[PDB]
């Protein structure tokens, strides 16, 4: 289609992806608070670090949406599942990252269809980061499945720090 | 006694966290606009304040967990988009003021319920909200009183908030 | 005057009765939750104490009739739903304590009105409420000091309160 | 969807439960009067029918819990007091007849929402309401057709409903 | 058509029977593992539910024979092995829920084909499946909320389901 | 070695269990027909023998678990349906004979693998299969020698195998 139409179709998949990120941020941070509460430090820490990757994805999608003339969404897609036990956390996050990669690859095809190279490349890079998340989650899930409590005993009491504090305003 | 007290504090903690979640999205939205407008300094500071609200959201969640509750994932209120520069600063000062007002009452509940740790948490965050309020009031005043000469000075400034986010990848 | 002495005692009996009707709904509400949760012995004793409150309600009504009045059908206050197990026992203890205080005052009115039979009725029921209070305090103390290890013991226990309600059908 | 079908059944379950709570209070009110009038066998059967409704109210509440809902604690409508013996059996019949009509409709909703278990629960309770209906129409007919000649035979009969309520104390 | 009405019902009867054959092997597989882990009460009840499934399979076959059909000997789906304890009670609950959904559809086919006797069979068995579902949910809830503290209680319990097989030798 | 000795025995145990699963379905299929034909004593005894096979399948499964294995859920071969009464008893005699042959080879492996306990399990079960074999040969002999005169005697006889199999519901 025309210039405006081309931007609009891409703005639409960008807002769908971004809404998926917003969901991931809250879901992963929800699991983070639980892991932290259970005092599984290394697990709690990497979960937050992955939530921060999703915050960056959300921001990148937003910045591209503005560059195309659109308005970045503020609504998350789907609802957050709370109270998941450890094995459910890792099995569900693996499923969610898989679904994400599936959807983002369809979104990339749309960008290519609309002749938007820059946005297509954005999705490409982010899909590669989602793959890292998927592999991480699959591996934790696999050890939980195969090694049970004996694997968890080693994470118990480990540091949970994600580094120096959030460069903020105050 | 104890059980009732805990439940009442968890309720105000979640109300506050819900307000933090609103603020994160509202400020980041305005941050995208300022960046798009290329007012770097305003863009940068708006995001840094958004990261303060993220840390508030997280401190509330952690206290909620310590008290046996579940931290909410829904924001309070709707995000307003398309605000022009004068409206951004007038509204944000209004939001910060209202936030301090509500948190002050939340604080009071914590004291009535005998929860000193949660009261101290609110106290600390309220002091950080006062800093946000003052910042927004100040930008608002210079936009009211000086416009362009002031905005031309912000035009083209760096919008970097420092080194990139420690993440997983 | 005989009629005013009766009117005055019927008044406190209906207040008491309304409190019983509340307690029936409140404790049975909790019973449905404990059953759902499959905490058998706890569900069963909760319902057994509710049945005590039904009996109280019944005895208050029969004395009211004896005095020429009309037993009320409205419960005092409202029932709290969705209470978690720690809150169930803390609040139920609270409620029994408040009942004994209330009833201790109603008994005073009876004596003041020269009604020995109603006064003895309140005295007999008050001792039963003491038994309810001690029970709830005891469970409350176990859930506080032992938490999930105590509940693990109750998990899956029988929830029978004996033979089913003899009824009409 | 699954949650929509459960919510719709919970709604008609809560309506029915509110009708049961009302029947419990209405019929026990009459029981207090019949006992006061010293018509023991009428009073005893009235209380046994109220206990049937208590058991219906409990069954509905348990099924509501199984479906994830919250059982109501509010009765439907208002309790009429001070009814005379002819009015008692005339209105109890009307009420039983109206409950069977409503429950037949509630049953239809369960089926529409594909809830077999709840349909059979309504089905079984309707057959018990029918036994209540028949009892009230029969007593009502004797009071209307025979009056005092018939009541003379009930005067001073036993009112016991058997061994008293297993309770907590 | 008389023959076609029977044919359609026999088809849903064979489909339900195939689900029953599956449940039998799936539950007994988990029974062998729970016994292997020496959680007697859980192993025992798991095997008692399997035996309920054997009886449903048998009742379906008998109705199929009455209708002139041939009872299937293939199970629907495959058995999952090596499940961990939380997975056992999560899947069985899911499987009981799915069974109820289907049997209610099967019931509708019988009514449409005007087979009252078969519909009534499905109705009764659906009530039994609901008792199974409730059981699995309760165990999975205790494993979820109490973990090993609950299992410690079960460890080393008797696994007896009673007197042995009334068989031929 | 120890594991390989266990693995070889698990293999013949699972082969035996697959044969039991087949006999259960094969014999119950014939039980369904015999009942439909209303030859009760024959239908009763066929079901009783299938319950014996159920027990064998269970003992094999239990032994497999003891050796670290997974009990198979797949049956050996196919169920033949629609067999005439004479074919039923000739084939089952033939099936029992072959099982004893196979079982006797399986016992050998146990001994070669140094597994005394599993060899003794096969030994006790082989004695039961011989009881089954004699039974089936006896009936085939009456059908061959006496035909319809034998069946006239069994027609309308009781088919019960006892009170229902105690289950969960
Ligand atoms: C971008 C973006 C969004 C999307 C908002 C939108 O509406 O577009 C975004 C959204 C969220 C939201 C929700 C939450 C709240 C989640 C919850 O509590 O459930 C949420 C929570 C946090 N983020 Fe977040 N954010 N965010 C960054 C960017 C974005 N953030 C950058 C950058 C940093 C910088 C990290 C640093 O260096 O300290 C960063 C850090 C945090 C920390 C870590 C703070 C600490 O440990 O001190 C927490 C907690
Ligand atoms: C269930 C349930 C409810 C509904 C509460 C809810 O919110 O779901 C429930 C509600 C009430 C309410 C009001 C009253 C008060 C009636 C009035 O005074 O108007 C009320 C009254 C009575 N109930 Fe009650 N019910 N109910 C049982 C179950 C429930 N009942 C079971 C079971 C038994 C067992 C029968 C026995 O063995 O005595 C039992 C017995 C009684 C007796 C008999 C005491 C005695 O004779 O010693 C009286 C009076
Ligand atoms: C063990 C075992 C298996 C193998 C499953 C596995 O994968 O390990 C086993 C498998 C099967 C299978 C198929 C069927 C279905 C037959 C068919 O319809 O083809 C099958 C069918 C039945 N079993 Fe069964 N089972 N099972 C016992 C043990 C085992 N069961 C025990 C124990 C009892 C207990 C009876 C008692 O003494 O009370 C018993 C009884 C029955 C009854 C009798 C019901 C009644 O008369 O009420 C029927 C029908
Ligand atoms: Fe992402
Ligand atoms: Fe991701
Ligand atoms: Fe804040
Ligand atoms: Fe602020
Ligand atoms: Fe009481
Ligand atoms: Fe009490
Ligand atoms: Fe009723
Ligand atoms: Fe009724
Ligand atoms: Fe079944
Ligand atoms: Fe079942
Ligand atoms: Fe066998
Ligand atoms: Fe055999």
């Amino acid at each position: 289609g025309n210039r405006e139409d081309r931007k609009a179709k891409v703005i639409e998949v960008l807002n769908k992806a971004r809404a998926m990120e917003l969901h991931a941020i809250h879901q992963y941070m929800n699991q983070h608070y639980s892991l932290d509460d259970m005092d599984y430090g290394e697990l709690a820490a990497n979960m937050k670090l992955i939530a921060i990757d999703e915050m960056r994805h959300a921001e990148n999608f937003a910045e591209r949406i503005k560059e195309l003339g659109g308005e970045p969404t503020t609504q998350k897609e789907g609802k957050v599942v709370t109270g998941q036990a450890v094995p459910v956390i890792y099995e569900s996050d693996a499923d969610q990252e898989d679904a994400t990669i599936e959807a983002y690859s369809q979104f990339l095809k749309v960008c290519k269809e609309q002749g938007d190279i820059v946005t297509a490349r954005l999705f490409e890079r982010i899909i590669e980061e989602e793959q890292a998340h998927l592999t991480y989650y699959e591996n934790i899930g696999s050890h939980i499945k195969n090694l049970g409590d004996t694997y968890l005993a080693k994470i118990a009491g480990t540091p949970s720090s994600t580094g120096t504090a959030s460069k903020g305003f105050v």
